[PDB]
């Protein structure tokens, strides 16, 4: 595979294979106390600082120099201009990969098969725009006259996440709109206790899907119809509660949606690159156009660092390279996403698809299987919440997990003069330096002796008491978590997934690894119905469907 | 490490080594129409059935053989009977272990010190019970004459998820009850935009912690205490509106709680073994002590079907041999739990703490550190969301991934005659078919020429459409997630965990690992006041403070 014949990944590899015991970093910070300055960026957006300090990691600059050289190497430069200039970079599907267009604020032109898709973007923004006043002055009426109460976005994945995420997390923004809801498992759970919760005359119905055929997507918004057509009757009364986000103006019109209530998108925009497009309505919707504008020009802002910037001194670049050193020279499987922000609840979870269905991949750009491996499992919970779960095992387990930790200096809530959110500081400041800097046989015996225990007990306890330090961290920490800094952050991450799968040799941008589970549940649904049993798969199959089938009539 | 050391880990290892690259699973159930029947159990709790289907796994009957000769030979079975006897097998602290006790609705003695133990389980259920009625029935009243509309649970790891994943599983019991919500991040956003939604006069605040020291806890509720008194003025109000769940009858009394007010566990309740005391009061609450009760039911139930079951035929030690085998010997980090229900969305989250703060662990009960893996990185999502997300990689990535899928046969929601849980069935069968079969070079050929694709667009597309397969699960299917069947699930997790870590010879009940950050978080504390730099600590450490100084200032 590409990445195993590179070169300068062969270097890289020899090098951790001499030098791998040499990283200590508590041996390295105190042979450099300019450590924090070598391995750290700090990015003045005009609208909050970033600061990305890498320095709690396994590396010295002979290793960052060695990693900048492999970016260098597997053509992360040019292959980042393919993709900003609208080339067909998602091979795979002979499409463009081109969410940086939805955020063009720059409006500079950006050609697909030489027409610019600018106009086309900027016309979606404003029909957003103008849908939202309307929605949110009170100017656009329910079936009875009524003011929209409840927007619900029903839809799946990609179409789910990033707008839940965003709206999570900027829910301090949201004052004079309207309550969002997010419907997106089948499990028929999911749309009836959200329904329940509803009154029809108030409620707005956001179908989000391209194709408008999605079977989750599509099963919901009819289960939501009918549950509102009960109430209305008339089925006029849908096209002042239901709109879409999809290109099939066909199947949009014949769901009972006026057309003009369509809001388009692209090929070239990925459903886990969505939200920036006609996706966000909802999140324009709850916290304002003008806020849903700022989210745009952070990412913007972070679009241009990405462009412009060298590689030694790229956030994007750099975090890639250092997931390449943990995944492909350490072999960690996993990823951790730590944010210290209730708010961010949910961003580890929109990176779990961003991430892993964009870089869980094996097949190269030549069709040659790879013989390393790829994306890492990505996982997290926001601190201090992990610190009581499941820090335990990073500190004291048997595995390798690098952690992103982030924060925002400031908080949306400083209350009690600011003791909740310095508590929270102490926390997300503290458990990177213990991860680093452990806690050794000796130190721990010294506490022991001063607490009082007998030398028996002491013997007995003291290995427990030892942490091995060594576990490497970034810390992410930014002014203020605003819908500028949070699209900022976002896109850094988008990055972050490209320059790893141009490494690798993948197609971060298509996800073939989907189909046969689809294939696969269209056979077996009919095949539920009725009572018969069911011999026409492997015997596990059957056997699980043949217990559902005698456990349905079970009291 | 003892385990390395045991002769019959060092048989499963050999043959490991010897048969590894024998073990594909659509070869397995091509050779044996009965592999279904020969690896999965049928269990009838007499209150919904429990299939565990293990036969998606790359195992034998001779792996099996050995799994459960490993468990002989490390002493599941002994190790097992300490803990319900109250011997104190949590030896680092010289603790009992006795979570099995508070739902011991059999009321066989159980002796800690020379004392049984039931008397007092009981006397703080039947507060607990007294209390619910009360505050569900609208007697219990706040300090305006008002009933109780909202209880506000304050706390923080086990005092936390248990009970929030429990109201969350089981919101369809809890007609009539007041709303739940929990507080838990000491980060201010999660209390004050909980305070903004309530009324001072109808909330009842529950102040959970063993210790009672937590730090996140005890300022959260002081910060819920002012609030309260700003609207209430009246400090003897605070007797009507904040309760307590706690070892610390002192610490309680010092917060300014009425001692009746404080309902008490034990300190050989750990904290993520805790739902099942005084900390499931919200629970009780929300859907009722009856249902609180046949929630400790089901979970008896399975600690008596652990304790008397053959080792070959008992689930949670099946489940734990599996994740022995994938963990020692094939090296897997992760154990994904996708269970196929909104309801359970926090299920996974759950377990987070109560394998991975039970089992990350290293150093062995002779003091020697291990020198193989302990306990996996627990994750996933529900299904089918996790299946939009995620589940590419676990398809076409280049990680080995045990999975749980699990199942309720019948919803709590039968809306459209079926229709959404007849597509959620098939999807949960269809995706453990899929990572079992995959789909090779010749069958994807085939599809992509029926689809009339060219052959230079055939072969520049077919690698990519190739799922190479024999990713193994384990489905576990229920005849319904009723509160007694929700008990028998998560207390069949507990045992698996606690198996295992008898097997890897470590301790599942301490968490020395969590006192270091703590440590460190109070030196940090008094250096974030001021503007002064700070020079004390690694130079990272101060540049971060550093940066946070600087930007406290800063008008965005």
């Amino acid at each position: 595979a590409a990445l195993t014949r590179d070169p300068q990944f062969q270097k890289l590899q020899q090098w951790y294979r001499e030098h791998r015991s040499e990283l200590n970093l508590r041996r390295l910070f105190d042979a450099n106390k300019d450590r924090f300055n070598h391995f750290s960026l700090t990015l003045n957006t005009n609208h909050g600082h970033i600061l990305v300090d890498y320095s709690k990691n396994l590396v010295t600059e002979d290793v960052m120099r060695m990693l900048v050289d492999l970016a260098k190497s597997r053509g992360v430069e040019a292959a980042r201009e393919r993709m900003f200039n609208g080339e067909k970079i998602n091979y795979t599907e002979g499409r463009a990969v081109l969410h940086v267009a939805l955020r063009n604020r720059s409006n500079t032109p950006i050609l697909v098969d030489g027409k610019d898709v600018m106009p086309e973007v900027n016309k979606v923004l404003d029909k957003m725009k103008s849908f939202c006043q309307r929605v949110r002055s009170g100017d656009w009426k329910g079936y009875t006259g009524k003011t929209i109460t409840d927007v619900i976005n029903i839809g799946i994945g990609g179409s789910d996440l990033g707008p839940l995420m965003v709206t999570e997390a900027l829910k301090p923004y949201s004052s004079g709109g309207p309550r969002v809801w997010y419907v997106s498992n089948i499990d028929g759970t999911h749309i009836a206790k959200t329904l329940a919760q509803l009154n029809p005359e108030s409620s707005l119905f956001i179908i989000a899907s391209k194709t408008f055929t999605t079977q989750e997507t599509i099963t919901n918004a009819e289960t939501a119809k009918e549950w509102f057509l009960q109430a209305a009757k008339d089925p006029s009364a849908v096209a002042k509660h239901f709109v879409a986000l999809s290109t099939n103006t066909t199947k949009v019109k014949e769901f009972g949606i006026d057309p003009q209530n369509m809001f388009e998108f692209w090929d070239w925009v990925g459903g886990r690159y969505s939200l920036w497009s006609a996706i966000g309505l909802s999140i324009a919707l709850h916290v304002g156009f003008d806020n849903f504008e700022q989210l745009l020009s952070g990412a913007h802002w972070m679009d241009q660092h990405f462009r412009t910037t060298p590689l030694e001194k790229n956030a994007p670049v750099l975090l890639a390279l250092l997931g390449i050193w943990y995944i492909n020279c350490f072999g960690c499987e996993t990823h951790a996403m730590l944010p210290y922000d209730q708010y961010l609840h949910r961003f580890a979870a929109y990176f779990q698809q961003g991430d892993m269905e964009s870089n869980g991949k094996y097949i190269t750009k030549s069709g040659t299987r790879v013989d390393h491996q790829t994306g890492p499992i990505v996982w997290g919970e926001p601190g201090t919440n992990g610190q009581h779960a499941f820090y335990q095992l990073i500190h004291q387990g048997t595995k390798m997990i690098p952690c992103d930790f982030l924060i925002p200096v400031q908080t949306q809530h400083p209350i009690r003069k600011g003791l909740h959110h310095k508590i929270l500081l102490a926390n997300f400041l503290a458990q990177t330096e213990a991860l680093m800097r452990g806690k050794s046989t000796e130190e721990a015996r010294k506490e022991l002796q001063a607490a009082g225990k007998s030398p028996e007990d002491l013997e007995r306890l003291l290995p427990h008491k030892v942490f091995e330090g060594n576990r490497p961290t970034n810390s992410i920490v930014f002014t203020k978590l605003t819908p500028f800094m949070l699209g900022a952050l976002v896109a850094m991450y988008e990055h972050k997934i490209f320059v790893q799968g141009i490494i690798w040799d993948i197609n971060s941008f298509d996800q073939w690894g989907v189909e046969l589970g689809k294939q696969l549940a269209k056979k077996i649904e009919p095949e539920l119905d009725g009572s018969a049993q069911v011999t026409s798969h492997d015997a596990s199959t059957n056997g699980l469907i043949n217990f559902i089938k005698q456990q349905r009539e079970a009291r």
